[PDB]
């Protein structure tokens, strides 16, 4: 009396963030966004559902997690066992190989869906990663993927962007260092930030249909800074940048000047991630080599979409 299920799935990295819900039980998301899922970072996840367990319970990198650390897990499984009428509780046993919350929700919505013979489409089951994470229904593709903001459940979903495998030229180089529910309900800077997202994503895709870095990078990197911007008009105002985000977007900077094409991008927090060629990327590790640790310095290239695996 036991149903089980494995799935691996990568980190995405947004490149048009994501920013604020426009349903929250749902997930409906504001605005349309755009990332690109890593090689570096990957999440595997084997759910267990066993009519003898007596609770649920969730270890990660082989430790027990207490309550509220597996409040997310616990209501995804609800969802998911809410959708199937399945009645038992379930053991979650996930490890990080190193954005890992959301390559986790995905491989446990595809773990499930393999444990509890969901039989989903790759556009089903992003729509079943959503309701755990926005960013996980984009890690169920890999390269270039695109969440369509929709307008409801059965809209609301990601799918691949072909590039003609432009994503195998491209790296992100990694320099380790509510907000958007306060920002959505009381930014004066919100609406500026909406009014501009499908003009850059246009811009994405014309960038990629032909190629064109430079025309990425700049688009990009000044979506990710409008973001941070919307912050300061939240009320209170916040910034999720740390002194050492402003000395790496310094660096970046300096990058440019001195001739190697890259293009930075934060997300919640401090970390700085920043798009450059393969063909100059060794450049770009040398030049921060400069200022930085190598050991700082993480690479990653493009990566996959979901993997699903029977137990």
């Amino acid at each position: 009396a036991m149903l089980s299920g494995k799935a691996r799935a990568h980190t995405n990295i947004a490149l048009i963030k994501y920013w604020g819900k426009a349903n929250e039980e749902y997930i409906l998301p504001m605005n349309s966004s755009l990332s690109l899922t890593l090689d570096a970072f990957y999440t595997e996840t084997t759910v267990t559902f066993d009519a003898h367990y007596s609770e649920d319970v969730f270890i990660l990198n082989g430790i027990l997690q207490n309550e509220k650390q597996t409040k997310k897990v616990k209501e995804f499984l609800n969802l998911v066992r809410q959708q199937a009428d399945c009645t038992w509780f379930a053991k979650v046993e996930s490890q990080n190989f190193v954005a890992s919350s959301a390559s986790g929700l995905a491989a446990l919505a595809g773990a499930c869906n393999v444990a509890l013979g969901l039989n989903l489409s790759a556009k089903d089951l992003s729509r079943l990663a959503r309701r755990g994470s926005g960013s996980a229904c984009r890690s169920i593709f890999g390269g270039f993927a695109q969440w369509n903001k929709g307008h409801s459940d059965e809209t609301s979903f990601a799918e691949n962007i072909p590039a003609n495998n432009w994503e195998n030229e491209l790296a992100m180089l990694f320099i380790l260092i509510d907000g958007m529910k306060r920002t959505v309900e009381t930014s004066s800077f919100y609406q500026g930030w909406l009014d501009n997202v499908e003009k850059d994503l246009s811009q994405v895709h014309e960038a990629i249909k032909t190629k064109d870095f430079p025309r990425l990078g700049e688009i990009i990197e000044a979506n990710g800074l409008r973001m941070h911007g919307t912050t300061l008009g939240a009320v209170p105002p916040f910034t999720y940048w740390s002194p050492g985000s402003l000395q790496a977007m310094a660096l970046v900077r300096q990058a440019r000047a001195k001739g190697i094409p890259c293009y930075f991008t934060m997300d919640a927090g401090p970390n700085v991630k920043v798009l450059v060629e393969k063909k100059n990327l060794e450049a770009l590790k040398t030049f921060l080599s400069e200022h930085f640790s190598k050991e700082q310095l993480v690479p990653a290239f493009a990566g996959p979409g979901i993997e699903l695996f029977e137990t």
